[PDB]
């Protein structure tokens, strides 16, 4: 499916989406640079449980318009306000992964939470990813310069070095995920819009701090979850902060995964998804 | 193109389609986990002879709406009817291959042969694919089900494991198909919804043989042709006995063949379209 | 986005692009057998420098409709007629590279160049590329036969050794591309219609001597730029050629560069095209 989320000069900015199953609404944000597809060892056991099961791919990314334009939060979580009003979902549950954190709070804090039920943030960029003067605990600048440059300098080259940090292949290549699994990243990966592979790092490096107060006044049950090995959002300078912020939500650390943990540890992530969508 | 053949959820279901060359309309129906440009080396062909040539790529497939429901012949049926009844095909020859070949019969028992001219039936399911009580030459359910098992636990590396079979690879990689083309067709495979890696299975294994009677009784000119080196649909267990049943069709078994012989035994199966359209 | 352009049976023939940025319009055709994304380096340069750069993708590649007719120039550039008139495009650069210098004279020749501020030439077909009595220059037919044979053989294990030549890869791999950029040139390759791996050919050897003088003829600036190792189009039968034909042209050779010089040589054509654009 596709929903109209605005314009590029003469083409319509569309968004690809799928809509399963039935019952309360589930909404999955996939994380760079994958697509609505990378969530299912999450769908198919959501679908199982009864919800309807909604993801979409992020403009530039998987089957969503190729845009240069609104690589920034506000235009994402405007993005993810116009789904949600197209489709007039109501009680929905908001899982982000990775990126899709980003849209979660950015949704809230500008839209506000009439049509929420539960927010879950998976492997999250929250609460402030960059080292600044009044940012002490967030990583150096110089990593997404590097990040921005390797991205820009040869995509296809970079997908690789950017998917072993991913999922730790050093540790899970033929354990936790296979060769073909890693080709099938790569795949989808180089299909976005060249300009998304580095459009989206200052992105990824806002600040979501007063987002954060926004979903944490929403008063909604959140959770939290985030692998220790996390080796591309540190869990130290992110989800650990995160939980500090928001005390009130559910908290997951799961041990030994990396960020990729969708895939590399699902029984883990869908143990908590489940718990938490049952509350 | 795309024609609609129904609704997921708020999603419309369409299905990819190509429109070819002028003349008697043959429709090419293909086989799991690939789409309609599997056939380029009989398309080809056909247009060549003067015929209009028509695939279109299965729901979950190729270019077709990535659905988690309706993967059961009644609804691929249902779908080819509205394709025929879209275009308003008639004296239509359909050609079915592996999965296709489950169109074909289920197709003429719920709607009739009245826009059909002919049926030609590749490397065919028929007529009954699973071992059972009242089917005892057919295979036993616990293949099914590790194909299930393998598909949904890994379908990237699921597809590498079938394609070997698929094509005979320690027979022909190198000889009859190169690496780059083995590669082309994982791609392809890596394309289709998630789900329908293994929610075709239960669909391989439904019972056809009521629909093979709607099939002989039609009277219509009827091919079924099949490898003798078929490691997917053993020809013992599919068109020795589909030949059986129907020994009014032309029938022909191409020596030293596997399931995949559209590619790798082109010419045999383009000389047995050729002689059958002639007719 | 898309734009219709036609109609192959029952399906609208729709031709995929991209319209980024703001100022005077820049038209990039893209080569064989790639789509609108092969101009990364370029595009995000001349948006950088004020330019609204739109590319499409030619029929038959990329993400435009998988067509088994019109692969001709007289077809290409009515393609390209209807997309400037669709998009009502006025004082455009229009830049072609490989088969797309094709479209821009074949464009001029068919239909004036009202609407036309500039044309740049990038690794150029023309004048005439294959040798005939009336044309001593080109290259034997037999290369052609030969290609023609090998991308109707096999087209996966083609666009292999196609692209060894077209970047030079025994001189250029892992020092001006990568192996990952060259996989992603194959991946976008194999995704072109099957006919048009060998459909094109014939058409790459039209005779563009009389589009040449009209292109002379319309006095607009022009730029021809190519490389002196290109293994695809060799200088001397096609830009040294063109540069004699079209004195008045800007005249670029960059040295030690292959015919896939938009990748390997992003920095040389850029600069030719910075310069040309600002005068
Ligand atoms: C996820 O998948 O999306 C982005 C944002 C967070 C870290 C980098 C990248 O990984
Ligand atoms: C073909 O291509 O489609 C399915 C159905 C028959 C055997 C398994 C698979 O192969
Ligand atoms: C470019 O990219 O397009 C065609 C036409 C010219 C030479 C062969 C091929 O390369």
């Amino acid at each position: 499916g596709y929903i109209t989320v605005g314009n590029e000069n003469s083409t319509p900015i569309e968004l690809y989406y799928e809509d399963q199953g039935s019952g309360q609404p589930v909404v999955l944000i996939h994380g760079y640079p994958l697509d609505g597809h990378s969530w299912e060892r999450q769908t198919r056991e959501l679908l199982a449980q009864g919800y309807r099961v909604i993801t979409y791919d992020r403009r530039g990314f998987g089957g969503s318009s190729k845009v240069n334009t609104g690589y920034d939060y506000d235009t994402f979580a405007a993005d993810l306000h116009t789904v949600l009003e197209t489709l007039d979902l109501r009680d929905v549950v908001l899982v982000g992964f990775s990126m899709g954190t980003g849209e979660l709070a950015r949704y809230v804090a500008r839209y506000g939470h009439e049509r929420v039920a539960k927010l879950a943030f998976l492997a999250s960029l929250e609460p402030f990813l960059v080292q600044r003067d009044d940012n002490p605990e967030g990583v150096p600048q110089e990593v997404f310069d590097g990040i921005e440059a390797a991205a820009k300098g040869d995509r296809f080259a970079w997908f690789t070095d950017f998917y072993k940090n991913f999922y730790n292949l050093d540790e899970n290549l033929g354990s936790r995920i296979s060769e073909q699994a890693v080709t099938g990243s790569w795949n989808v990966a180089i299909g976005s819009a060249p300009v998304a592979a580095y459009a989206v790092v200052p992105a990824w490096i806002e600040d979501f701090r007063s987002d954060v107060e926004a979903v944490r006044a929403a008063g909604k049950p959140t959770l939290i979850l985030h692998g220790t090995k996390d080796n591309i959002l540190p869990i130290d300078a992110t989800a650990r902060r995160f939980h500090q912020a928001v005390p009130e939500a559910d908290y997951v650390e799961v041990e030994g995964a990396p960020h990729g943990l969708l895939w590399t540890h699902a029984d883990e992530v869908n143990a908590a998804l489940k718990t938490f969508l049952a509350k």
